[PDB]
């Protein structure tokens, strides 16, 4: 009894749907294989799907679900807490033999509005799961990842005036996560992309103490009637000022 203020807490349930969807990948990866790339990233999408939106109905019941491989009846427009869930991000890169850059992300939304309690799972990394309850708090140049398969044109546009080496990795949970890691000074899309994308990097990045926004600098927004959100930064708080800047500046 008097678990908190199954019975998990919001935070405790998104670490441990990303961790248990982690797992299915992981034997949905060893089972499938990789002769037919195609078929086992639709394999990870559909049963981590499946077993989020059982996970979901059992144990939050009254909630919302926005996930990108489910169909989107907008009731969560009227809802007050909408999980906001990429079942496997960075399908490519699940589908590729040896590549680690993969996730999944599991974020809550509370109207107010904010990404209150958020997890990102790097399965092939051990099933590490970073986690808002548990995540922790001028270099010359700067490393930043920027997507492997579609990298935003901006990034050329920047580089005239400040000293960047764009750094590819898959998925947008990995990239994030580098960033926390210290493996990247900042993480920059642009370009197009949705909201389970971004939502449940967002609350770890902002959790952590980091910066995360719109290339604008304006507060990524979630729970919209059309869940495309394009381009982001994450970032180092004292880095955000640079990159945002010349950004702006690309505008002149
Ligand atoms: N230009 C784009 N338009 C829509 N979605 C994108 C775009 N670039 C990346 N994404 C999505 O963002 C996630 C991370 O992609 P990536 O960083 O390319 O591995 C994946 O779900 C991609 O499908
Ligand atoms: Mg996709
Ligand atoms: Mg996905
Ligand atoms: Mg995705």
């Amino acid at each position: 009894h008097h678990h908190h203020h199954d019975d998990l807490t919001d935070a405790e349930l998104a670490a441990d749907l990303a961790a248990d969807a982690g797992k299915l990948l992981l034997q949905v990866r060893a089972e499938i294989g990789f002769d037919q790339p195609w078929t086992l990233g639709e394999a990870g999408d559909r049963q981590a799907n499946s077993l989020l939106l059982r996970r979901l109905q059992a144990e939050r019941p009254g909630d919302a679900v926005l996930s990108e491989e489910a169909h989107d009846d907008l009731a969560r427009l009227k809802s007050d807490r909408v999980w906001i869930i990429d079942p496997l991000d960075g399908t490519r890169e699940f589908s590729t033999p040896g590549r680690d850059d993969w996730a999944v992300h599991i974020a809550l939304w509370r109207r107010s509005p904010e990404i209150t309690d958020a997890a990102v799972a790097l399965p092939a990394r051990g099933n590490v799961v970073y986690r808002t309850d548990t995540v922790t708090s001028v270099p010359g140049t700067l490393r930043i990842a920027v997507s492997a398969t579609r990298p935003p044109a901006v990034l050329h546009r920047i580089r005239q005036t400040l000293a960047i080496q764009p750094v590819s990795i898959g998925s947008a949970g990995a990239k994030a996560m580098a960033v926390i890691d210290g493996y990247v000074d900042a993480y920059l899309h642009a370009g197009g992309q949705w909201e389970w994308d971004s939502a449940a990097p967002a609350g770890v990045m902002l959790a952590a103490g980091m910066h995360a926004s719109r290339l604008d600098g304006s507060p990524l927004r979630y729970n919209q009637l059309d869940p495309y959100l394009p381009d982001l930064l994450m970032c180092r708080a004292e880095v955000a000022p640079i990159l945002l800047g010349a950004i702006a500046d690309a505008w002149r």
